[PDB]
RNA sequence: AUAAACCGACGGUAUUGUUCAGAUCCUGGCUUGCCAACAGGAGUUCCCCGCGCCAGCGGGG
């Protein structure tokens, strides 16, 4: 797996839809500022997508505390309507995390809407590793819908 | 097609050389920006799709 720092020329970075194409020329990305973090199965440089820096497969361990950040699209369905309640969001997060890890503490930041509409929510907090390999697959696959719209990328950090 | 008509005012040419504006000079004394305050409310998201008990859950844009 490859962890990267990618810059996508402002000309390209006009709308959300244009974003995944530039990096394509699946994988996972999260917008930092267009500044972007790129998690890819292959090593990532186009004139439309310059690469500042790029390879990692973590050892990890069981029962280990880690900081985490994740943009996601928590929604219901009766159209994919957003989950606005703080309780629903935190419950949503632990659910989709399954048995990979438990949510010790988390702050759900109801991000500003992006453009059909996409209501993103950034979950920040700390986890402890319950199922180590199941956590990796969750990272390498992403979490939630609108995964190509910057959502779904789970970032992890020690303490 | 008129005291009109036709119809040059023309030619040559350094304004030059010299020259401190200069000495003296606090802008200065006085002066709360101050009193009140949950960031909370609100599930619209327009598609394709897969699996349902039809309630709702997923993967691709």
């Amino acid at each position: 797996m490859y962890l990267s720092k990618v810059i996508i020329a402002r000309a390209w970075s006009r709308d959300l839809y244009q974003l995944h194409q530039g990096l394509w020329h699946d994988f996972l990305f999260h917008v930092e500022k267009c500044h972007v973090l790129l998690q890819s199965a292959q090593m990532p440089s186009t004139a439309v997508a310059t690469v500042i820096k790029t390879q990692v497969e973590f050892q990890l361990q069981v029962g280990v505390p880690l900081y985490f950040r994740l943009r996601a699209n928590p929604i219901k369905t009766i159209c994919r309507v957003p989950l606005i309640k703080e309780a629903e969001q935190i419950a949503w997060l632990q659910r989709k995390l399954g048995n990979a890890a438990r949510v010790e503490d988390v702050h759900p930041i109801s991000e500003r809407p992006q453009y059909g509409k996409i209501q993103t929510v950034c979950f920040e907090g700390v986890l402890t590793i319950n199922d180590a390999p199941a956590l990796i697959d969750l990272v390498q696959q992403g979490i939630g819908p609108a995964k190509s719209m910057g959502c779904g990328l789970l970032s992890l950090a020690p303490l």
